[PDB]
């Protein structure tokens, strides 16, 4: 009994934060092998940002305007070149803490860490999921641009995000390590709308099946559905509509707990119809939808 | 425009752990200079948690039943010893990646961060607070024991807890790094009373004062109360009585955001009293007490290490 958000050890991808400068405008680098990636915002001022032509300003920089520092190591830049929204800047150094590594783009409701830096410094860890809208609900201040998410399988380090924007709403908007912007966002200070946030259906139901698990039970009921049906009162609820995949995915925790995936869906149906009438699942008064089934399968 | 449950960076703890095993028994341990810190109870067999006898049990004990692994390194026990509920064990070898440290034995209501680990090997990080009965309401699977919290100040991690025991009630219990348990508990496999918990009335405070900062303020008011009157509001739903040492602690949150402490006070005692009506703050539908006031200013300025 006992399940808790977590997120990846921070170790690996801590050895691999630097700081970058471009004239005022200092954020995070992430140092892999010779080469230093980080937003392509670094070369703007405030101003800029409102309606910036980044091949302009780019244009404007050399390799040595760009001051880049890892704890107290000054590192010296031999190249530069910009691949959609972010920069490469090349090193004379290789990382010597380069961990394995592999750049992914992750997929809507899947999760990841989020080690979030100011000055190129380590602040804290945190667990987070890409939402269907491509929006993701973090903690990101001014200085925290280029701060990244990743998820570890072993000793190797999957990146997936690199923090770039704050939106007006206050939500917050990135790109992979290949600098393309999850969602439809641009790297301007403009009004930009994140579309409906859609709750990971699926997630939800991996989170009752680990509750079940650590013998919270309370709203288990006595009806089934059907996918069909139970989609069209996910659709009125702004749930994700459920696939076969996505039972097939559920498949090893229907096992485990003996519920089979669309009898939990009947007990969900329930719980968004009806409420939670005040109580509470795994110490939660509201569904949980940030852990996938193999987050649940890794902690259960 | 966003406020979250973190975490420390584990880096330096991570260099720290390791595995040890005694017969059947594998948990985790602290590799600290040339000493590993585990929990005593990875002598016992099943059995023997139902009643040990850990002097003697220690007693039976060789340096060769002890295998200490760092990752696929074997260390080489050359000793061991008994301080309260934990074991340390005397290898051969200096860790090499011996943070600067302090071992420190926190106060009912403070937070900390654990690096979970299985078999030796970092599993996730979470950030947790020390129950105000001394339980913590954390994750730790078989094989978690020896797992450890710290809080960071700049480059000194200060380890304030080592994991020892799951109780039939579901909660965690566990020491300082100096072997003593937090609480009434004891490392024997048996039924164990935790206290009446109660909610960390100053955290809560702290929380709503996050809420506010980050654009969150409907649950302001324009009453007013008095500390007595507060308190009596908060005997009845099981908070925590608020001392002036509270109040003054909360002063940069209240300085930041203009709200008197009392005034909050006064939005909270509205909260416990009416309920929040389906309504979140901060994207939760109860009050949060796991950030002290210094967890929120840390979050909201910055804070690096």
């Amino acid at each position: 009994s006992g399940f808790r958000k977590m997120a990846f050890p921070s170790g690996k991808v801590e050895g691999c934060m630097v700081q970058v400068t471009c004239g005022t405008t200092t954020l995070n680098g992430l140092w892999l092998d010779d080469v230093v990636y980080c937003p392509r915002h670094v070369i703007c001022t405030s101003e800029d940002m409102l309606n910036p032509n980044y091949e302009d300003l780019l244009i404007r920089k050399s390799n040595h305007n760009f001051l880049v520092q890892a704890g107290n190591v000054q590192l010296r830049v031999i190249g530069h070149s910009m691949q959609n929204c972010v920069l490469k800047l090349k090193v004379d150094t290789a990382n010597p803490k380069t961990p394995k590594y592999k750049f992914v783009r992750i997929q809507p409701g899947q999760t990841f860490s989020v080690l979030a830096c100011y000055n190129g410094s380590p602040s804290g860890v945190y667990q987070c999921a890409m939402r269907p809208n491509f929006t993701i609900k973090g903690s990101f201040l001014n200085g925290s641009c280029g701060s990244v998410g990743f998820n570890i399988d072993y000793d190797c380090v999957s990146f997936c995000y690199m923090h770039h924007m704050e939106l007006p709403t206050g939500v917050y908007a990135g790109t992979d390590l290949e600098g393309n912007f999850y969602g439809p966002f641009v790297d301007r200070q403009t009004a930009q709308a994140a579309g409906t946030d859609t709750t990971i259906t699926v997630n939800v139901l991996a989170w009752l099946y680990a509750a079940v698990i650590n013998g919270d039970r309370w709203f288990l009921n006595r009806f089934t559905t059907t996918l069909n049906d139970f989609n069209l009162v996910a659709m009125k609820y702004n749930y994700e509509p459920l696939t076969q995949d996505h039972v097939d995915i559920l498949g090893p925790l229907s096992a485990q707990t003996g519920i089979a995936v669309l009898d939990m869906c009947a007990s969900l149906k329930e719980l968004l119809q009806n409420g939670m009438n005040g109580r509470t699942i795994l110490g939660s008064a509201l569904l949980e939808d940030e852990f996938t089934p193999f987050d649940v399968v890794r902690q259960c």
